[PDB]
Parts: C-alpha cells; sequence; structure tokens
C-alpha cells in the first residue's frame, strides 16, 4: 500500500524510540534484582516472567517506524535465544547501548558504516577475549553454581540440574516437564534423542514454545518410503482407535498428500506428527530397530516383506511422552520393556567388541551413549499455572546455560567478563576515525550488562562500573549481596558461548541499525 | 498487535485495581454473613451464587492492565476450586491481601523478589504448623459440623453429607443432581466409580461445571480396539435409534476420526461421550466385567471372538445417569440384574479368599469396597431453579469440604487457623530484612480471613482480630452468633486442606504477582 | 468556582510532576557548563538567560495540580533572588532533591511531619556547618573570583567587580546599567544612595526588572507637609513644561490625591515617582540638605518660609540617572556643582570634629562614607539587546555575589560546601525514625547541586559526587576544566549566604510540600 518514508535524524529517533520501548520492558528483568513483566495473552491467564526474549516477541507498536525499530532489536533476543537460549535480556541491553551510542556518534556527524565497521572489529576482538579469559567449567566444577546463577540465584535448580548432569552424564539428554506437586524432582528414565525437527510449520501446538508435545503417544517406524494412501488408511484408522497420538518415524515427509489431508480431517483434537530419520542406509535401518524396542515397537522394511496392512495395535510401539522440537526431538518415556532395553544394550556393546571401523566406531559409541545415560526429566513443581510457567522457563534457562557452560566454559557474572574484555580492548584502533569512535562505542556499550544489573538494585551503575573497572581479574559486584568480591568464588557465573552469543548478536543487528537513513513502512 | 506497555508504579496500580474489583466482588461472600453475587448468563436467568470461583471465573475488565490483574488473581479461585473445591473465597482475600501489602512494601523501596522469597518462606512455615495444628476427623468426629459450615450454615446439607459418609463410607463416592421436590433427600444406590476424564476437549455439555451428564444412557464397553469405525458403524445406528447417550468405556480414543466426524455428523441433540479404563492388562479387562455386569452388558474381546457387528442393544450396558468428569467418571445407577450385581460380588469375594498377591490384594479390596459401598445420590431440593443452582452449589461445597476433613484434617474456623499460624510464625526471619517485610506481609495477610469474615458482618475487624489474636488454641469469634467461644466446640471447622490450599495458591500468585515491573497488553 | 480535590499519591505525583517541570527548566542552567533558556515575552524579543529566577518565574502549567506544584518551587527561587540574588538555581535544584526523596520516604509510609521536622533539623545544623566552614572574603580576597564564578566564568565581569569595590569600597553602591559600547566600562561618579522605596506599586516602569528608572531626571525636595493640592500644582506644571521626570523625595506620601490624580491625567508618557527621605527630624533635613546640594536644588521648611509657589526649575534640583527600587533608591549622578560637594563635604567633615554624641557620629560618618565613596557604575558591553539582557543579567549576579561573599563570607564552590557539611553532619539524629529519614533525605538533597553542576557537563554525577566526598576540605571538581582540585585554589568560590539561603528556602518550602496530602485547585 501507500508507504510513509521518514529520512535522517526524525526516522532515527523514532526507531530509537522503538528500541528504547522495548528494551526497557525487556531490562527490567536483568539481573537478581531484575523484575517480572506481565505478557497479556489472549488465551487464558497472564504470563508473569523473567525472560528477555519471552517479552521482547510480545512487544509490538502502534508508531510504524517504532515498532521497525523493536522488531529489529527483538531480532536480536530471538537469535540470542536460538543460540544459546538464555542471554536474551543481556542481548538486547547491549543491543540498546550500541544503538543508543552509536547514533550519538551519527548524530556528531560521523560515517555510520565507518562505526559499524568499528563496532564489528571490537567485538570480534571482545569475542576473542572472551575465549581467552573463559574457563571450562570442568575445571571449575560449577555446574551447579551456573544453573543456579541462570535460575535467578535459585539453587535447588542448580543442583537438580548439576544431580541431572551427575546422573545421565554432562552431554546426556535432560528435558524440563511441568509436575504434578509442589516440589521439583528429578526422574532419570528410558527414553531416546536424535536431533531432527518437524517438516510441518503447521504442527505447533497450542502453547508457543516452538515444540509440540504427545502424551502417552504411539510410535511408528518404517525405514522404506510408501506411496499409496489406502495401504496405510487402516493403520490410519487403527491409531485413530488406539487412543494415543501418532508420530511417525521415517526419512521424510511432505504435507501435499498427507499432511494437508490429515488437516483437513480434523479440526486439531488429536496432534499427528512426522519426524525425519537421522542417518541414512543401514544406520538408519539400526537407529529405527533400536527405537523400536526401546518403544516395544516393530520397523517395516521391503526385504522383510511386512506389511503395514498387517500391523496391530500392539505390534508397534507404545511411550509416555514425547517432545517434538525443530532442533532436537526427544522420545523421553517409552514402555517397551526392560530386559528388551537391556538385551539391546548388551547386543550393541558385542556389535562395538566387534568391529573396528572409526566411523562405525563412534556411531556405536554415540548409540550407547545415548542407550545407557538414557533420559533425565526434571518435573518443575509449582503450586499454580503462573509459577509453574515462570519456574520452567527458569529451569529451561539454568539448562541452557548449564549446557552452554560445559561446551564453552565459564566468565564472571554480572557483566564482568564484558568488563574486563572491553578494558583489554582500550588500545584497538581501527581504519579511521569513525572505526575509532565505533570501536568506543562497542567497549563503553560492554558496561552495560552490568550496569542494568546495578540499575535493577537501586544502586548507582556509574559507581560500581568504576569499582569494577578498577579491579582486575574475575572482581566484580555481587548484586544479590550488594557487595563487591570474585565473582567466580561467589558463585556468579556466566557460560562464555551466553556471554559471547550475546555480544555478538547485538553488534550484528545494532551496527546495521545504526547505518540506517531513511525508513519505509505503511502509512 | 500493537501493545500497551506499562511500567513500574503505573502498571502496578491498574493490577492492584483489577485485582480488587475480582476480590472486592469476590469477597463478599465470605464468611456466614456473607451475601450473594448476581452474575449475569447470556444463556437463560442469572445466577446467585455465594461462590467465590463462580464470581471470580465471571469477571473481566474492560482495562487490559486492570483485567490482566483480575485474570491473575482468578486463577487463585480456579486453583483453589480445583484442588479442594472450596475455600475459593478465603484463597481470593488472602490474594488480595499478599498483593495490597506486598505493593506497599514494594512502593517502600523493597526488592520484590526478596518480598516474594519471605511470602514464599513463612506460607511454607504456615502450611507446616497447620499440619501440626490439625485435628483429624475421625478423631474430632463432626463431618456434619463441616459440611454445615461449608454449606453456609445449612445444618441440614451437612447432616445429610454425614449420613452418606456413614451409608456408604467415609471413602464411598457421593454425587450431587438436581431433585425433583423442594426438600433434599439421599438415596443409596448401586453404581461405579473410576478416576479417568474425558478425551475430548470439546465433549463439555451446555452447563458450564465441567463435567457432562447423560441421562439413561447406554454404557458400552471394549478392551480391544479395532482398526475401522465403520465396523461398528451399525452398532453406532443401533444406538442411534434409541435415545440414550453412548458412553463408550475403552482403554483409550482418539478423536480425529471419531470425535471430528460425530461432531461433523450431529449438531448436538444427544450426546456420545467415550472414556478410558481403569488398569490395564488383566486389570483393564476385570473392570470393564465389572462395569458390564453392573450396567447388564458385556465386554468385546479378541480371545472371546464375539464381534460388535452381532452386538444388539440389548447385549450392551445401560445405566441411569452418568456424570463423566476429568478427574473422575461415574456412573450413578447401572441399570442391571441386582441378582447378578450379588453373584459378582460374591465371586470377587470367593477371589479375594483365594489371590494372595499383595498389588492383587489391594485391587481387589478396591474392587469390593467400590461394590459393596455403591453409590450416594444427594437430591437438591429446591422450588426454583436458581435455588437449584444456589443449593446444589452450596452442597457441592459441603462435600468437597467434608472430602478434605476426613482426608486431611479440621482446623478452627472463621479464619482462626491462620490467625494462630501466623502468631506461631512471629519469629520467623528470612536472609535478608525485604524478606522479613515479605514474611511480615504473609503474616498479616494471613489475618485478611477472618477480618473480610468480621466486615461482612458489619463489626470491627480490628477489634475482633485483636481479641482472637489475644486468646488461644481454638478460640475465635462465631460470626454467625456474633460471639467469641472455642471454634470448636461451636462446630465452625474448616478443613485443613482447604486452608492449606487457600494459603498455598494464595502466596504464589499474590507474590509472582508483587514481583512485576511492567505490563504488556493489547491497545 | 467548582474545585477538583487530589487526594494522597496522586496529588502527590501531579505536584511532583509540575516541581520536575520547573526544575528541570531551571537546572539546565546550573553551573559552568550550564545551558540558557529561551523565555517568550508579549514584548518584543524572547530574552536567552542562564539565571535560575527568570526561567521559574515564567514556568505556568496548563494542569492546575502541576502547576500548584510549580508556583510552589517558584517561590524558592523567588526567595533565593530577593534574599542574595544569586544561587536561584542551586535553591530550585535543592529543593526538586528534597521533594523527590521526600515524596519517596512517603511513598513508604512514613509520616511527613516527622520528615519535614528532620529535615529542619538537618537544614539548620548544616547551616551551622556552613557557618564554621565559612572563610572571610577579606581573608581570602578573591573578590574577583567570586564575581568571576557568578558572572558563569566571565573574568573580565569579576575583575571590573573588584575594581569597583577597591574603588568605591566593598560597602560602596555599584550600579549595572546598559553601556553604549560592546565592551563593559566602570565609572566611579557622584551619587547618593538610600534605603528606601517607592510609596506605589503601579509606579512599576515597562521593565520587569522591579526597579524604576529616569533618565536625567528632576529632583523635587520637601521636609514640610502642606495639605492643599493646589499649592504645589504651579510647581507641577514648572516640572511638566521642564521636560526632566519628577523625583520627589519627602517624609511620606499617600496617593488619594496624588497618585491617582497624575496617573489619571496621563498616559504614561513621563514618569514621575515620590519616595521617602531617610531618618526624621533633624536627620531627614540634613539629609534632604545634602541631597539637594549635591543636586544643586533647595530644601523648603516652615522656619524658612520658602513657599512652593516661589519655587523655580533652576532653583531644583537635577540629576542624569535615577534608579528607584523597593530595597533601596539610589540618584546615580546629579550634575549640582563639583565646588559646592566639596565645600558640603568639608563641612560635614567639620561637624564631625566638632559634634561627639555616639549616634550623631555614626551618622556623620555613614553620610561622609557615602558623600565621599560615591556611586560606581557598570556599563554592560554587548552588541545587541538580547546579549546586552544577559550579560546584565550575569553582571547583577555577581555584583550579589561578591556583595554576598563580603559580607558573609566564601565557602568552597561546585556544591562542594553542601557535600562537606552532608558529610559533617552524617551521626545527626533526630526524635524518631522519621526525622532520621528526612535528616538522611536533607543530606542526600545537599548533594543535588554537585550532581547536576557534573549532569550539566555530561559526565556521571555519582562518580564525581563520591570522588568529591571521598576528599576533605576544599578538594572538589572544577566542572569548567573537567579536573579535581582545592576548589579555592582554582577560584571556585561560593558566597556563603548564597549557599546558606539556598539551602533554607528550599527545605523550608520542600518540607512543607512533602506534609501534603491534600490538593485542592479549580476544575
Ligand atoms: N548475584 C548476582 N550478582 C551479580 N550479577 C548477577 C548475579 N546473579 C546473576 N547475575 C548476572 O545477571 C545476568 C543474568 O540476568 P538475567 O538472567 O535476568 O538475564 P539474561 O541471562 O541476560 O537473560 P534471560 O532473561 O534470557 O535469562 C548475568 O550477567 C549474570 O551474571
Ligand atoms: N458461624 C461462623 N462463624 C465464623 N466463621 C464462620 C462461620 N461459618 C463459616 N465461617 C468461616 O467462613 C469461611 C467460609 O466462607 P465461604 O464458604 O463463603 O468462603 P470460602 O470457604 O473461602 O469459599 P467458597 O466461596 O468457595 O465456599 C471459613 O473460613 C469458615 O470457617
Ligand atoms: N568552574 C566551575 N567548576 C565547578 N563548579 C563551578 C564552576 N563555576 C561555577 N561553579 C558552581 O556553579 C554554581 C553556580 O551555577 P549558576 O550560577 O548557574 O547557578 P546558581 O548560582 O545556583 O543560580 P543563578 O542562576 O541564580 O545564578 C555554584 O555552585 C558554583 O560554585
Ligand atoms: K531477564
Ligand atoms: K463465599
Ligand atoms: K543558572
Ligand atoms: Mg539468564
Ligand atoms: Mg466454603
Ligand atoms: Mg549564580
Amino acid at each position: 500500500a501507500a508507504k510513509d518514508v521518514k529520512f535522517g535524524n526524525d526516522a532515527r529517533v523514532k526507531m530509537l524510540r522503538g528500541v528504547n520501548v522495548l528494551a526497557d520492558a525487556v531490562k527490567v528483568t536483568l539481573g537478581p534484582k531484575g523484575r517480572n513483566v506481565v505478557l497479556d495473552k489472549s488465551f487464558g491467564a497472564p504470563t508473569i516472567t523473567k525472560d528477555g526474549v519471552s517479552v521482547a516477541r510480545e512487544i509490538e507498536l502502534e508508531d510504524k517506524f517504532e515498532n521497525m525499530g523493536a522488531q529489529m532489536v527483538k531480532e536480536v533476543a530471538s537469535k540470542a535465544n536460538d543460540a544459546a537460549g538464555d542471554g536474551t535480556t543481556t542481548a538486547t541491553v547491549l543491543a540498546q547501548a550500541i544503538i543508543t551510542e552509536g547514533l550519538k556518534a551519527v548524530a556528531a556527524g560521523m560515517n555510520p558504516m565507518d562505526l559499524k565497521r568499528g563496532i564489528d572489529k571490537a567485538v570480534t576482538a571482545a569475542v576473542e577475549e572472551l575465549k581467552a579469559l573463559s574457563v571450562p567449567c570442568s575445571d571449575s566444577k560449577a555446574i551447579a553454581q551456573v544453573g543456579t546463577i541462570s535460575a535467578n540465584s535459585d539453587e535447588t535448580v542448580g543442583k537438580l540440574i548439576a544431580e541431572a548432569m551427575d546422573k545421565v552424564g554432562k552431554e546426556g539428554v535432560i528435558t524440563v516437564e511441568d509436575g504434578t506437586g509442589l516440589q521439583d524432582e528429578l526422574d532419570v528414565v528410558e527414553g531416546m534423542q536424535f536431533d531432527r525437527g518437524y517438516l510441518s510449520p503447521y504442527f505447533i501446538n497450542k502453547p508457543e514454545t516452538g515444540a509440540v508435545e504427545l502424551e502417552s503417544p504411539f510410535i511408528l517406524l518404517a525405514d522404506k518410503k510408501i506411496s499409496n494412501i489406502r495401504e496405510m488408511l487402516p493403520v490410519l484408522e487403527a491409531v485413530a482407535k488406539a487412543g494415543k497420538p501418532l508420530l511417525i518415524i521415517a526419512e521424510d515427509v511432505e504435507g501435499e498428500a498427507l499432511a494437508t489431508l490429515v488437516v483437513n480431517t480434523m479440526r486439531g483434537i488429536v496432534k499427528v506428527a512426522a519426524v525425519k530419520a537421522p542417518g541414512f542406509g543401514d544406520r538408519r535401518k539400526a537407529m529405527l530397530q533400536d527405537i523400536a524396542t526401546l518403544t516395544g515397537g516393530t520397523v517395516i522394511s521391503e526385504e522383510i516383506g511386512m506389511e503395514l496392512e498387517k500391523a496391530t495395535l500392539e505390534d508397534l510401539g507404545q511411550a509416555k511422552r514425547v517432545v517434538i522440537n525443530k532442533d532436537t526431538t526427544t522420545i523421553i518415556d517409552g514402555v517397551g520393556e526392560e530386559a528388551a532395553i537391556q538385551g539391546r544394550v548388551a547386543q550393541i556393546r558385542q556389535q562395538i567388541e566387534e568391529a573396528t571401523s572409526d566411523y562405525d566406531r563412534e556411531k556405536l559409541q554415540e548409540r550407547v551413549a545415548k542407550l545407557a545415560g538414557g533420559v533425565a526429566v526434571i518435573k518443575v513443581g509449582a503450586a499454580t499455572e503462573v509459577e509453574m510457567k515462570e519456574k520452567k522457563a527458569r529451569v529451561e534457562d539454568a539448562l541452557h546455560a548449564t549446557r552452554a557452560a560445559v561446551e564453552e566454559g565459564v566468565v564472571a557474572g554480572g557483566g564482568v567478563a564484558l568488563i574486563r574484555v572491553a578494558s583489554k580492548l582500550a588500545d584497538l584502533r581501527g581504519q579511521n576515525e569513525d572505526q575509532n569512535v565505533g570501536i568506543k562505542v562497542a567497549l563503553r556499550a560492554m558496561e552495560a550488562p552490568l550496569r542494568q544489573i546495578v540499575l535493577n538494585c537501586g544502586e548507582e551503575p556509574s559507581v560500581v562500573a568504576n569499582t569494577v573497572k578498577g579491579g582486575d581479574g574475575n572482581y566484580g559486584y555481587n548484586a544479590a549481596t550488594e557487595e563487591y568480591g570474585n565473582m567466580i568464588d561467589m558463585g556468579i557465573l556466566d557460560p562464555t558461548k551466553v556471554t559471547r552469543s550475546a555480544l555478538q548478536y547485538a553488534a550484528s543487528v545494532a551496527g546495521l541499525m545504526i547505518t540506517t537513513e531513511c525508513m519505509v513502512t505503511d502509512l
């Protein structure tokens, strides 16, 4: 339609106003003294959340240019959540700081593309320095502390994540689920996990988490590809009568003749989903057989000659809970048979003892790790649904933070790591003066997380920032106890991946936004 | 769409205004001198109710932030009703008191997260002190008094509930249904009850009670699920000939080829429902056989070879009334042969006389308890429909309260138990000063139920609260007779579960609500 | 008419909003890095001013409660201007800080009357500590530095004021008036000054400074008070034909038959003013004789028999410029006769050498000091009228500040003195806790001038405030050079009277305002 076109400082201040609205709503949640945000939901009760990305996703403005800025900066929280699942508030705070300082430099007549280049150079240097001063979470062994910090100083959540990592392994699969009591529970049970996603965007359930849940579902397995509808239509009727939702693990499924027909068949009463099969050839068949044995099902094949028309409900597999996400799909609890599971584990161990191929060896080691470790389910204890959603979000944040910590390491929390890397980059220079000003903009924005943490505590951010900058190493400000000390010793640890990702995404988006002179939107 | 975003005290006062609107409407109903609320119904006559959750569910505000506050608080009454079925007004009163005091503390600069932690610590301590203060309802033997208090001092309702618990046992199943006369009736008849729910969210009938009623229905039983629904299609038409609702008890039934098709088939004249069967394997088959014998029906099986195509209406089961709820589904009066029921009971008793396995022992004991106890139906007597709805709500409250009393115990009513536990927690302290303020907020809110009860009587709540606090034990204030005395002696008994649940849910929601600094809603 | 009535926090936030509007407009002008405010004038060009009281007087809000707050704080700048003629921005900043912190304490449930009592106790203690901390400007001898600081670091203005004080004495009268060139001129000329005001409030000219000006005026002197109007009507006609404005000096004149008649006679072409004469009886006659000899005029008396009807234009006195103010009326330049002036001075000196009465001695010494010192005139040099008004305001501020400095002493500038006295009052306590919180409010608000000075420089106020508080003595922050050092050594000196008065007026008004629970205005 007809477009409103704005130029220069008018467009820039409107975009900054939108960025500020989103970033203020998100930044009120930063740190231990960060507060909560109520998001009105079109379905049911409002959501109370301390998660930056949840607040960011819900922000949309009446003013179109302000909304444009809000959406562009909301991309920062979205990317931070997608990458690290944590630090979305920090990423938003950093993006707002870079935007504000860069727009100030633009108003000083400097070339915004050179400012963007300086910001990018500073952020590359800072990512290198973050890697340099990162400390492995195996050496530090503070997975509980990382989980506690990421769960808003909830020591019980961090202890639970630490116990789950001690039980199913630091790389084992852990899933956060809604509990039934008022207490958080940890249950290590038998399950399977494969890194595959749903093949239909309309499969998403009523919750907007992006992943679908199947309660006591029906597992279907097939290594070959079927053509005719009427061949497996009686199987569709049998599934429709089993009472348990259908999850199909096949090589690949379209939506032209299967998803469209079923979506025109239902109004949404039963959630039927299909997933891809990791690997190919012999590996796909062997993983399918393992999944069938875990769930008590069977896998059809051309060589076997078994047809789906003769398949019964008892022949097919059954589970208790399945979580299907784009990144990773996990069958949480498949009944199957414990003796069968143990026998399959022993058989795969014997196969390891037999085979010698390097790729086969590593895939068999992955298989035995998946089977022996099982899954660990953390049931969130909460008296109400709003408390359940809040605590589950915090536990998922702690889970993501602990995974990122054991993957990439830890650094001093409370914004201290960014302060230290900015201090180490004081002598960084660019090609020209505008690049140097962009570098200074990035370095000053690197203090914004600590300053916002301190602002949320009601203290004076400049004094605390100066005291931290005057220190060295992991010296910083415990905002919970409102006192200075060694951040590592006090247990305030941030995953290096979370900090690095927040900085990188904030920098990319914000540096792009400071280079804008014109904005085109609808009237 | 575009979002209105509010921050700090403006958001908090709008949230509190919504909370106050909902809580005032709910709280006018508290205590013996509490009054009624008329809720306008889009269908039929308005509903007159003294039930806090009924008033709460009907509250929705034009202002969006006030509406958010109202919805969050309405969650308290919803959770209290779901858990204890009583005390929703007390839960709302407690939530409003916690929110008001906690928002006052937040306005005093206190960190709301620490206030929430202090509130949670105080509420955990008070739950412990309520458990300690609780007295078993078997020892006290005041089920009639509990039912009388929960029925708004209706001694006839309490006496009826006491007689029903004396006849079918304290754990026997009791259903409240509309009568035909102007007097309340108690009828102990043969029936069955299994803890299973409906498999379709659209199965809810015209009444919004959440449980569906089938009048003189037709019972269908099956332990195995056939593939295609066209096989029983003749049985479906045979059912469609006889105007009896079809309740199908099976292992599990989906809805994407049976419920969706039946929804597209009929417009809702006569209803058909499907439910799960308790147990699995042999236990499920035994339960289905028992239900069929109670209702005079038959159970199909693969081993038997009896196909549904040969099934007739006479072979299938039949009942007089069935109430299907998510928590528990009960067949009130299955139309079956009395001699057959007695013979089945004798055969089962012989099975106890033969069986010895501990799990089999307990399941057989449950079977004989369910069969011998039967069901007790309370026919609510009322001249008009509005009086019927009001009295039925009160009798359901009394039933829930008596169940909670025989389950978890009783305490002094009139808010005296919360006053006593708050007095016992005067020396409770948290980690810091804000946590201590949160504890004091929780303790002061624990007085709110008694104060609101006294306000509804027109007396001065502070004087009565001080007089009660100056006493000890079960000393409190009979608001019906407007005089002080031992609450247990005067029969003002509250179930411990009801009090504890009201406190826990009010605390969870209100503590989360005082921690909000930003609110995002539609414009 | 009909009244809008607001209560509690709604009234308080409206009042605070008005206070904030006025104080923000005023506070943008504080310190060496303070900027200017453009005030729209209904007559002619807008005025550009760095004066806090000029901005404050021009502020009036559409909202009535915000306007009430604005008027109440505008009283602070008005009182500071009336008392010290300087520090009105500091007084406004202090008042805003006291109001903000005190309203925060009121929102914390604290008694505002006790907060006001604590504020008053802290401010009394701080006035005492300022008196102790003050250093005489005779010992320091930094009148040039005081004038430079008060003229917004205009060293030329401070040097000019210092030269004028060296010439006509520190107590000699100095008048700032518009020049004709682009350079500031200092002219020590013969004149007189008596601490008397105009007898009519309608005499105020179009300029709003409150002091009327007569260009080349005609001086009339009289000691005896005649009754009728026709007696001096020939004198009035002689003045009307003379062409020079009339300034009458007498005992006392009403306005029933003279001011009203002269107001109705003309429309405002040439102004005619009447003023009191210093002293009484013989002293009044001697003062009138001295003034007449200075201006070349004559004084009528009953004993002399010289009637006003016989007075001629040559007999009456004449001057070149007259400025009349309520506080003090000064005849700037009267022609008279130099030989007559010298003869009168010698005669009065001989009278001193003759008489011996202590009161006569002191009055004669005052007379000879006034005659010998004469007057100093500072001609403000500016190319345009807007620059003229701005520079004249700054020179008048410097003049007032130098007078206050030689009267009451100096302290460290840049808000350092208030910081030091707040540090000294750290252990001050009141009767109760609310009084102690009021004391803390006053002590925190006494940091506001330095913090606003630093904010106007674009630096971080908390860091500079902490650095200054960590220092001792006159150590502070030169905001012009942006570096720390001894405030006295760098010549940043504030008159002790200016600082003390700003604190006292801010405290009185702000403490009264924090005690308000209801506001009544027009709708
Ligand atoms: N006690 C503490 N003292 C100081 N800083 C702390 C403390 N606890 C946590 N932090 C810091 O607060 C930040 C985490 O706050 P928060 O979890 O609200 O934001 P986030 O991780 O950036 O985003 P998200 O909302 O996506 O989780 C990290 O920088 C962490 O190191
Ligand atoms: N005669 C009485 N004297 C004093 N308190 C009484 C008396 N009768 C009942 N109460 C008290 O009144 C409260 C019950 O009020 P009411 O039943 O209206 O609300 P509720 O139990 O909170 O919730 P709901 O609306 O769901 O029933 C309990 O605290 C009970 O102990
Ligand atoms: N170079 C300087 N460094 C630090 N502080 C300074 C400097 N020059 C002046 N100041 C301080 O700035 C303040 C004067 O500011 P300003 O004159 O604008 O306001 P004011 O005196 O409060 O009122 P008004 O507007 O009526 O003159 C004093 O506290 C003075 O000591
Ligand atoms: K956050
Ligand atoms: K009620
Ligand atoms: K000023
Ligand atoms: Mg986090
Ligand atoms: Mg009740
Ligand atoms: Mg000044």
